[PDB]
Formats: structure tokens, sequence, C-alpha cells
């Protein structure tokens, strides 16, 4: 029972107390916008901000009243990442911008945001959330060439990094894609994951243990093996939806198999730790859930409460700061954090906060 991993966990508590003290922290005074670390002297990356946005549409569902002006006011702020063309496509940057400036743009940070737009779209029916859903998804799809044979790049401007193809964009856009997919109806969607997907497997999936690789680079075709949670979460969550729309049981039988090697490798079930970042390790939360919603099996939801459970009562530091790692316990006061560091956190507060109201519904 899921109810025994729940008891009188407050989750709705825990979130809000967590976005509390990321206020406080990193708002920067009279805006919405945050900082990126505890230095408070730059704006931060938009990374830590899509889990904000993760977290004011996941409220929607707990109460749309009380979070339905967060999630406008978290989307006025993503317009200040947003560039309307740079070199002949509009998209989010990695940083604030605008029209006259020259943006840092990211394949994979579009697609994150476009599942964010997506899921606020689905939570509010607001066009214009959704109208930059698709701009960030096209963003994405832009990345994608036959270089390699297919998949897409890590970023639209390399410089000190060598050029390259990469797991994460390749699944940030599936995962969209389908999601546009389930709204719009417009098959070009799903035969994009499907083509996405096919490069994928073929190229940065690893047979002997069904995990993922990192990236291929363009130069000679070499893999970064390095293996990293969410690479394998976001197409597991990708292949989910992939099985919804398509019925084809191989999708189902990927995403389990691939998830399964996931838990072996960086899940201890017994004290709940995740032993990867959090901004990385949340995905094989997110799939847990998922699966829950696939199967109806509530095992599931006995794994995420408890891995959601030792994130605030393990790692969860005195000043009610949050670690970059989720692998052990905290025992001494944070001096250094970031914002996905919090952020991520009060997203799993929220989706827990989400599915103990749906246990008790």
């Amino acid at each position: 029972d899921p109810g025994v991993e729940i008891g009188n966990n407050d989750y709705y508590t825990w979130c809000k107390e967590t976005l509390s003290v990321i206020d406080k922290d990193l708002k920067i005074s009279g805006t919405h916008s945050y900082y990126e670390n505890q230095d408070r002297s730059q704006v931060s990356f938009i990374w830590g901000n899509i889990f904000l946005l993760y977290t004011y549409t996941e409220g929607i569902s707990l109460s749309k009243s009380e979070w339905s002006d967060a999630l406008m006011n978290c989307f006025l702020n993503f317009d200040n990442y947003w560039h309307p063309n740079y070199k002949g496509i509009a998209g989010y940057a990695t940083l604030p911008t605008s029209a006259e400036k020259v943006p840092d743009r990211f394949y994979d940070e579009n697609g994150w945001t476009a599942i964010g737009l997506c899921d606020a779209y689905l939570a509010t029916q607001n066009n214009s959330y959704l109208e930059k859903a698709k701009g960030a998804l096209a963003f994405s799809l832009s990345g994608e060439d036959n270089v390699l044979g297919g998949g897409i790049y890590f970023q639209e401007t390399f410089v000190s990094l060598p050029v390259q193809k990469n797991t994460i964009c390749s699944a940030v856009t599936m995962l969209s894609c389908m999601k546009l997919y389930e709204i719009t109806q417009d098959r070009q969607y799903l035969d994009a994951a499907i083509r996405i997907n096919d490069w994928t497997v073929e190229n940065l999936l690893d047979k002997s243990d069904n995990l993922l690789w990192d990236a291929k680079m363009v130069a000679d075709g070499s893999v970064n093996t390095q293996k990293w949670s969410y690479n394998a979460g976001f197409m597991i969550r990708s292949w989910l939806k992939m099985y919804q729309a398509t019925k084809d049981e191989k999708y189902l039988s990927q995403a389990k198999a691939t998830l399964a090697s996931s838990e072996a490798k960086w899940y201890n079930s017994i004290n709940g730790a995740l032993n990867d970042p959090g901004y990385f390790a949340f995905s094989i939360i997110d799939s847990w859930f998922d699966m829950y919603d696939t199967d109806k099996n509530t095992v599931w939801l006995t794994k995420a409460f408890h891995a959601i459970n030792f994130i605030h009562n393990k790692l969860r530091d005195g000043n009610g700061r949050y670690p970059e790692h989720w692998g052990t316990p905290t025992t001494s006061n944070l001096e250094k954090y970031d914002l996905r560091f919090s952020t991520v956190a009060a997203y799993m507060y929220m989706r827990a906060a989400n599915y103990k109201r749906i246990l008790n519904d």
C-alpha cells in the first residue's frame, strides 16, 4: 500500500514551504525572475525556472484558483528568455534575451520547456501557453538533420563543446512531440517521435542493459558512454506515450526494461535514495508515476513516495535547502546552491501531493 508510505505526510505543504525558501533566497526583488545561485549576481539560466513551471502547472490540479496566477507570472517570466527571431527561427534562450540580441540557445532546453507548456495548456486551456509550446518544440525539431543519420544537436552555437547529438535532445523532443500529438492529433508529431526514436535506439541505446549513452560526436561518430538517469527517464516517459498512442507492446516492453535497469543502477529501494543529481533523477520518479498511470499498479507509487520522502526527510538541510545530488543524506548545511537544486524538489512535492489526492478521491 502506498498509504503506509504516504502516512500523514503533507506533500502540498512541503511544496509550499520549499517555494517560500526558494523565493526568499533566489527571487529577484521586485520581479518574478530568479537568480542563478547564492551569489545573487546573475539571472538564472532557464533550466531552474523550468522546474518552477512544472510545479505551478501541477499545482493547477490541486487548486486552479491557488496556482493560476503563479503559472501565468512564470509564463510571463519565460517571455524574458524567448527570442522571436535569431537567424530565421524563434526559440528560448538559456538566459534572458531580446529581438536585437544574439542568444545562446539549446535544443534540449526548448524541449524541456515545450513539455511544461503542453502540460500548462492541458491544465488551463490557455492558447498562449500552447503557442509557445509549439514554437519551442519547432525550435527543438530544427536541430534535427541527417548528420549522423538523424538525431538532434546539443546546441545551436557550438563554441568550446565538440559538435554532438545528444540523447536528452532526442528524448525531450520525442516527449514534446507525443504531448502535442495528443493535443493536436496531427500525425506529423507522431511520425517525428518515431523517426527520432528509431535513430536514438540504433545509435545511443546500450542493448546490454537497456540504458542510454549520453551523446554521439559528429566528427567521428564516437559515443560518450556516460550513463545518466534522465536520459533513461525521458526515453521511458516518451515510450510510455508512444505505447498509449500506438498500442504497440514493443514500446511498453522497452520502457519496462529500461526502467528496471534504471532502478537497479540508481535507486536504493531500502532507504529511497537516488544516486544521481536530483535535476536528472527526478525523471525516474516521473517514470514511476507514468507507470502507475499505465497499469494502475500501486507499487509504482510506493516507490515514488518512498523516494520523495527521502528527499524531504534526509536531503533537506537545516535552512530548508537541497543538495545537488540525491544519493546521500545531508549532514551539514549547504553554503552553495543553484536554482535547480530546490526547484526540482518543489516539483516532486507537488507531484506527490497530486497523487496523494488521486489516491484519496
